[PDB]
């Protein structure tokens, strides 16, 4: 019995609400996962005068099953499925939810009861949902309406957006970096939001520190006020991408996780001294986190050579990951990252990223993976314009895709 689920979210981290109904469903063995769709975007759909508090834009998606589990029987996983992820099924109808799945379709079935209606009542009615169905069955036609060309008919529903933002393996992650305004005017790194947002990153990365140092109070006063805007914008963002904080210094992971906790995700440490309170501080906000390869070497003449280099990487992020599970993270929250522009010499970093799977097997963590611009990632010369990095990262970028790396991190997409 071949269905389509159809999946929404405006509440949360969105994307990763939608992977996590779609991990539930693919965890069932009387579940086949046959296709995904695309990821698309629209403003609630709402009754004339709800609050605006529930005029948050939505993520929907759906996806193509076989099953064993008959319709009534496929509802009640649905259900279960919603509650675990965290939805209230009491709350009220038409608000804001974390998660939402439904029946769209099951083949050319009709079915009419109270409790269960195939095909959605709506489906003919609402985009996000007859989107991502035709997306997926290209022939399809509502069982009681034969006659309907509903491709003409999505295109007079219009209002929905399809992103770039996709349902891979491998995320982008969006390079905001904080550190060109006019006389009136500084809105560049909201323009930049913008480009990232709509090119497809999936996750920014916002730091504040410079690859002249810089303190507390700066880098905090930077993140806090990009994050305040963020806030401000939330609402109506066509994709409200997953958060990463870039920082190495453990007060500023503190303040701004004590002040945006609730937005964030991740924190990306760009050197990882003093792990243990780290550590403490991860466990304690149940972030993502990132341990990076810096050493902090000063003298070149000491950098890494590529013969020792896969030792070298795994000892150290190894006694560092043992350090975080000891403080009760789940291994699942942890990510690696080489850390090419930091102690190691271009044939290193060439060498690592190389050999990049084999690392992340050692390792037993999820890769993120930073080669954009990096001419010697990029094997390509340090005196490289722009213009030939950004060619050479996108390929790259390609063929870590094609790896299922997990995270990629990058200027553009
Ligand atoms: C809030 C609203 C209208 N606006 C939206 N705007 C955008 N852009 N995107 C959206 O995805 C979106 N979703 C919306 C919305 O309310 N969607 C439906 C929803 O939440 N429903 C929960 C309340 S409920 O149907 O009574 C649940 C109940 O509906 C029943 N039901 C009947 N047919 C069903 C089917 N085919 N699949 C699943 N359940 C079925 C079932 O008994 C369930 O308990």
């Amino acid at each position: 019995m071949q269905y389509i689920i159809g999946i929404g979210t405006n509440i949360g981290f969105t994307i990763e609400n939608i992977h996590l109904a779609i991990t539930a469903l693919e965890s069932q063995q009387n579940i086949r996962i046959i296709r995904k769709a695309s990821l698309y975007s629209s403003k609630a759909v709402l009754k004339e005068d709800a609050p605006k508090e529930w005029d948050i834009r939505f993520l929907n998606t759906a996806v193509k099953i076989s099953s064993s589990l008959k319709p009534d029987e496929l509802l009640v996983l649905l259900k279960d499925i919603e509650l675990k992820i965290g939805r209230d099924l009491n709350a009220p109808a038409w608000s804001p939810r974390v998660i939402d799945l439904d029946i769209l379709a099951a083949e050319d079935l009709i079915l009419e009861t109270d409790k269960l209606t195939i095909p959605h009542k709506e489906l003919i009615n609402r985009s996000f949902a007859l989107a991502p169905l035709l997306e997926l069955s290209k022939g399809w036609h509502h069982p009681k309406y034969v006659e309907w060309d509903l491709n003409i008919r999505l295109k007079e529903l219009g209002e929905i957006v399809k992103l770039k933002q996709t349902l891979a393996n491998t995320i982008r992650m969006g390079i905001v970096n904080l550190s060109s305004d006019g006389n009136f005017d500084d809105n560049q790194r909201k323009l930049n939001l913008d480009e990232l947002i709509q090119s497809g990153a999936e996750i920014i990365d916002i730091g504040a520190e410079s690859t002249k140092p810089i303190s507390i109070e700066e880098e905090f006063n930077k993140l806090d006020e990009f994050l305040e805007y963020f806030k401000s914008q939330l609402a109506n963002l066509i994709y409200k991408p997953l958060v990463s904080i870039d920082t190495r210094k453990l007060e500023v992971m503190q303040k701004i996780l004590a002040k945006h906790h609730d937005i964030i995700w991740m924190i990306n440490d760009v050197e990882c001294n003093n792990i243990e309170q780290k550590a403490q501080l991860i466990a304690k906000y149940n972030k993502k986190y990132v341990i990076i390869h810096n050493l902090g070497i000063t003298d070149r003449n000491q950098y890494l050579d590529k013969e020792n280099a896969i030792d070298n990487v795994c000892d150290y992020i190894e006694q560092k990951k043992q350090i975080l599970l000891k403080h009760g993270i789940a291994q699942q929250n942890i990510y690696f990252d080489i850390g090419f522009g930091f102690g190691k010499k271009s044939d290193t970093a060439r060498y690592l990223l190389e050999n990049i799977i084999e690392i992340k097997r050692r390792l037993e963590l999820k890769a993120l993976v930073g080669h954009s611009r990096k001419p010697s990632v990029l094997g390509l010369a340090k005196d490289s314009n722009l213009a030939t990095l950004d060619r050479a990262t996108r390929e790259l970028s390609r063929k870590l895709e094609k790896l299922d790396i997990d995270i990629i991190r990058v200027h553009k997409i």
